[PDB]
């Protein structure tokens, strides 16, 4: 009997009935969303949350946009900063203080994200961050410690790599890992107001990976994610979501090891990249929706729910409660990685929170990172090309 199949029958026995579109296709991150939203229906009254899964978050957006054309839209869905900016613009979303909703403990790196105009919009939900998953085994088959800065990091997958006849440092060659190497070369998307790709920390974060290609150090994984390639070759690191943790404990056949990014300087861990979603609530929806997606919103952030999702996930829990709540401290005591998800979400950097950002990092910058990698594109020429094409599509609306 599957979560899916206890809300049907909870949601046809239901008076009222809030849909939350969501984009996760399995594993951990759904499972985890269905078994608080069964908790969820089980303590209400004939009042209950129905998940619709969308495909994944592109396809979430495009089907929201079309909900809209339809004029029917759900009561709840994920969206990150730059889906709550687009939704903004239709004037699409309610004022989450509006519903009663206390947002009081909730971190202010996920807070001041959803906040437009002193308002916030969203209640942060399954927030990641950027972690440095590797390979213990492999590191102390030949003595290298877990790199703390990026000259380090680039040092042990040159050692590693010559040692193991292979590159062992795994990427995508997409915006996110990207985003990884250009904001900690120092690199800022937004230069007095204006969205820049082909800055210099650009052109050098994309040089770097291009010539961890070349130099037999870097492998681009370009079918699937790096945890569904582990058992090809040897693997010493990647750069990826928190939320990939369970995915990777499932694949890989070696010791996993989590770590904070390698940072410039041993100062400081280097800054991860924020993904993940905040839920909305549409004003579309009927009075009585959102007033159980409001029942649904503080359930979400209680301190329990907070722990059971982020430890069945990797998810960052959003609230200082959750750090609180024995759930959590059990798993933590037992886990260090939960401990270091934590301690990696304090160096936290998001991209623009631009309307037309979904299109930007896939089509145009996402592009020019595979046309580098893949095609060996000049780094220079590939990022003006995406200059020119930014400009073209933040002109034209
Ligand atoms: N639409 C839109 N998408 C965005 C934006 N910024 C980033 N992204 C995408 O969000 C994913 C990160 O979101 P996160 O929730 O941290 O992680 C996801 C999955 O990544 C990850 N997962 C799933 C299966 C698996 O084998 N391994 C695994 O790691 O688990 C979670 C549940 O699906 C990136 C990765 C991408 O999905 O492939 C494309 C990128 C944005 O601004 N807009
Ligand atoms: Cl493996
Ligand atoms: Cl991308």
């Amino acid at each position: 009997m599957k979560p899916e199949d206890v809300i049907k029958e909870q949601c046809a026995r239901a008076k009222v009935v809030a849909e939350l579109w969501h984009g996760f296709t399995g594993g951990a991150p759904k499972a985890a969303l269905e078994n608080l939203v069964v908790e969820f229906n089980k303590a209400q009254q004939g009042r209950c949350v129905r998940p619709v899964p969308q495909g994944g978050y592109r396809d979430l957006s495009t089907k929201i946009k079309a909900a809209f054309a339809a004029g029917k839209v759900p009561t709840m869905a994920q969206a990150a900063e730059n889906n709550i900016a687009l939704y903004l613009e239709a004037k699409a979303l309610l004022p989450i203080e509006s519903l009663g909703v206390k947002l009081q403990g909730v971190n202010l790196t996920f807070l001041n994200a959803v906040r437009f105009g002193g308002v916030v919009y969203g209640v942060p939900f399954n927030k990641s961050i950027q972690v440095l998953y590797y390979n213990k085994d492999l590191l102390k088959k030949h003595g290298v410690p877990v790199p703390a800065t990026l000259e380090e990091f680039v040092a042990a997958a040159k050692k590693l790599s010559r040692a193991e006849g292979g590159p062992v440092y795994w990427f995508q060659p997409d915006a996110s890992t990207f985003a990884y190497f250009f904001f900690n070369l120092g690199g800022s998307y937004l230069k007095d107001g204006k969205l820049v790709l082909n800055s210099k920390e650009a052109v050098e974060a994309l040089t770097l990976l291009q010539n961890g290609v070349k130099e037999g150090w870097a492998k681009p994984i370009t079918s699937g994610y790096i945890n569904q390639n582990l058992g090809s070759g040897p693997y010493a690191f990647s750069v990826d979501t928190s939320a990939g943790y369970t995915y990777y404990l499932r694949a890989a056949k070696f010791d996993l090891g989590v770590a904070t990014l390698p940072g410039r300087t041993k100062g400081q861990p280097g800054y991860g990249l924020v993904q993940g979603t905040n839920l909305v609530v549409f004003r579309q929806a009927s009075k009585e929706e959102q007033a159980v997606a409001k029942d649904f919103l503080e359930f979400v952030l209680s301190p329990r729910a907070q722990a059971v999702f982020a430890t069945a996930t990797g998810y960052v829990p959003v609230t200082e409660g959750a750090l609180k709540d024995p759930v959590y401290q059990a798993y933590a005591a037992e886990n260090p990685d939960y401990a270091t998800i934590v301690r990696q979400s304090r160096y936290a950097k998001f991209e623009p929170a631009l309307a037309e950002w979904e299109q930007i990092r896939f089509d145009i910058l996402g592009q020019a990172i595979k046309e580098a990698i893949l095609n060996k594109a000049d780094p220079k020429a590939a990022l003006d090309r995406a200059q020119k094409l930014a400009e073209d599509l933040l002109s034209s609306r």
